[PDB]
């Protein structure tokens, strides 16, 4: 199939990260989100699928122009100048996905699950109209469109509802399955897909609703991209166990990579994700936390629930906790705390933080 | 006479601005700030500057190397790959600097004055030694590095100063005379001039000092880059009047490109630098406001003490003050109170914020 992912957005949530590199290219587990969406992609049979850049495209051109030959398919990229939301990457792109009549895939970036592609798409032969989403039902968050969905016919009635839930629990996953007849009601404006289209998608009941088995995240936030963190180690321990490194001094589900380094007497602790080239010295505990490329944690330090982004020194007796983000090269000195510091690249910290700021 | 001008620090302080454009570029008074250094290098007559480039080291370079040729002066670049500090740009550039016996300028990037660049040069060779600094009064000198000279040599005991010292009421205002033999006091290693090479200047006997006659400020801060905007109307006052806008609602000492326009009905307040293409509509009452390039200002509003970035947005009925900057393409929605916010570049304000705070 031809599918698209719109990956342009300014990650501002997620932002001291998304401030080096793009918000697709943030290394999510050892392997970057878009890497993840477009392995899965080629796992499905697309043969074909096309960027929707909007803003740092060079880096993601070069990448993505890399791991095209990496893995036997065509995938091109369309750019624009110009940030015409999530919607106007349809009408940009309806050049090449306007040719055949053959429903398209429209993913966020920013969404991590298991993706049912094979299984929408047998989904979305039944109803045989225009638009498919798929949908995860979550108590508490409210961010997303919430829908409201019939019987295992699954057509919407109504969606895009505001926070104040009732009972509806569903929240759409921000996948889709378009029919190319879609492709001509949006125009080239400046649109968003999730409140423009799929209101009169909605009232029209063109949109059908497959709802997901388990382990969706959306990880736009960094205490959401913690917690996606969390499952999608959860789910390599029921998938591929082997992966997850395991010793005596580790806890639950690690996900070392190779070229990173672990130092002795150190308590690597629960659902942790180390970086490639990462260097953790001799003594520090970490727990629930995210560390990225190049990133050294001196010794005796001690790190739950916080990224730690690309090329980072943290000192000697460093207390990080409650999320607290640190952007590329921040150099954190000896015997600081640091609670909810969002530090931007590029800053050394010589005094703690004891309180969630924005360090800057 | 050779320049070499550090352009490449890392912005740190006055941060939303330089988050998309390099510090060198930002706009001060309508032209970027190393253009007014560089302009007037090349008004008083060195052959050619060397640039030390680390960040943004493409757009930058993209800028100058096209300023150049209208200049009528030589540009070279000392290419930073690691940023070597303040120092190690020279120890980088040491045979471009080491081509004949000369003293030669070594300027930073912030600091704006009227740069005394032959009386500077006519004082280095009375004293003799390897290296002389340029110092001005401070009003208060509370915490910054300030320097105790001697009587008419200006023989500098010691250089760098923690907090406390209320005897010396001298600081360094960033510029630099230096005999080639400093060039072999550095090494390739990152190192800075103010923390190390000075310090050991000054503990040799070569180091000496001459006060400046007023206006003198740097733009690191964003407070600092505001007073030092009017420092520098008050001077396009005192010396070239033909610059500075004047109109029936305009009042003081207000600097407006031919690009930018303004409805009428408005009251335009002193120390004000509209940039180029910004559009101040009706009864928008803007005053010690710095208004860069392609910012729209709607009807209504009330402007003080303010940094706009590159193509804002502000909304009608909208009050900003207490240095609240915007970065780059920032929309601020219609009745909202703005102070001390400094605001991320690309992202909306639906909220008033009546307290200092970043937005991220
Ligand atoms: N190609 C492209 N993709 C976009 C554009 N705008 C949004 N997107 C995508 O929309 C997807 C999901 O929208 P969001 O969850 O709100 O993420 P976002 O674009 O980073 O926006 P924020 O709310 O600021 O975080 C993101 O992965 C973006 O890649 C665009 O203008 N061009
Ligand atoms: N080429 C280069 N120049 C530098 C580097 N670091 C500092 N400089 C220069 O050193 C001079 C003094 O530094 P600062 O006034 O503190 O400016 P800054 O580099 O933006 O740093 P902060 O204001 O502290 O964020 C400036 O002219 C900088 O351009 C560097 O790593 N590479």
């Amino acid at each position: 199939m031809k599918a698209l992912i719109l990956v342009g957005g300014y990650g501002t949530r997620l932002r001291p990260l998304t401030l080096s590199t793009p918000k697709p290219l943030v290394d999510f587990c050892n392997k970057p989100i878009l890497l993840h969406q477009v392995e899965a992609l080629a796992a499905a049979g697309v043969d074909h699928v096309i960027l929707a850049v909007s803003y740092m495209s060079q880096v993601l051109e070069k990448e993505m122009k890399a791991q095209e030959q990496r893995l036997g398919i065509r995938i091109s990229m369309s750019h624009e100048e110009e940030p015409l939301g999530t919607a106007g990457p349809l009408a940009l792109a309806r050049d090449l996905l306007s040719e055949t009549a053959d429903p398209f895939f429209v993913l966020n970036s920013d969404v991590i699950c298991d993706f049912p592609f094979q299984a929408m798409v047998q989904f979305h032969r039944h109803h045989g109209q225009e638009g498919s989403i798929l949908v995860t039902k979550v108590e508490e968050p409210s961010k997303y469109g919430v829908v409201v969905c019939e019987a295992d016919t699954g057509r919407i009635h109504r969606f895009v509802e505001k926070p104040q839930v009732f009972v509806s629990n569903k929240i759409n996953a921000g996948m889709y399955i378009l029919s190319p007849a879609v492709l001509q009601r949006i125009q080239l404006q400046p649109t968003s897909i999730e409140k423009e289209v799929f209101p009169i998608m909605a009232k029209e009941g063109q949109l059908y609703a497959m709802e997901l088995q388990g382990f969706w995240m959306d990880i736009g936030q960094p205490k959401d991209f913690l917690t996606g963190m969390c499952l999608f180690l959860q789910s390599l321990r029921q998938k591929q166990p082997e992966r997850l490194c395991s010793g005596p001094g580790i806890v639950g589900n690690v996900l070392v990579d190779p070229s990173a380094r672990i130092g002795q007497n150190c308590s690597i602790g629960p659902n942790v994700s180390l970086g490639p080239g990462v260097v953790v010295e001799d003594g520090v505990c970490i727990r629930r936390c995210t560390v990225l490329r190049d990133a050294r944690i001196r010794s005796h330090s001690w790190l739950e629930s916080c990224i730690v982004g690309w090329r980072c020194r943290v000192g000697q007796w460093v207390r990080m906790e409650n999320v607290t983000v640190l952007g590329e090269d921040v150099i954190v000195n000896d015997e600081l705390y640091l609670n909810g510091a969002s530090v931007l690249p590029h800053k050394s910290i010589g005094e703690s933080v004891p309180e969630p700021r924005i360090i800057m």
